[PDB]
């Protein structure tokens, strides 16, 4: 079972985008799925799947708290924030572009989740 992997990289994978602007998480975030209602907090990463899934073995991951994996390597991403009263659409994000190691939890050798906390 494959699904929640695919539903990680649905959700927190973006290979190449170019500008990282408010616009782009408007925009990627309902081509998502997670706009109903407008999540509040999402980060994607960029660069190859490769480099990601690579977290899950000791080539570029430490544990990390409880179950957790730490990437050795640091990623490009950008953090959508929801701004705006509603939790509703449209929903208006603030994009945060960086650059830094990410916190995932690992299924099957398989990324599922990505730990928001870090981004906050």
């Amino acid at each position: 079972d494959n699904s929640r992997y695919t539903h990680f990289l649905t959700q927190h994978y973006d290979a190449k985008p170019q500008g990282r602007d408010d616009r782009y998480c408007e925009s990627i975030m309902r081509r998502r799925g997670l706009t109903s209602p407008c999540k509040d907090i999402n980060t994607f990463i960029h660069g190859n799947k490769r480099s990601i899934k690579a977290i899950c073995e000791n080539e570029n991951g430490n544990p990390h708290r409880e179950n957790l994996r730490i990437s050795k390597s640091s990623f490009q991403v950008t953090t959508c924030k929801l701004h705006g009263g509603s939790p509703w659409p449209p929903c208006q994000y603030r994009a945060t572009a960086g650059f830094r190691n990410v916190v995932v939890a690992c299924e099957n050798g398989l990324p599922v989740h990505l730990d928001q906390s870090i981004f906050r």
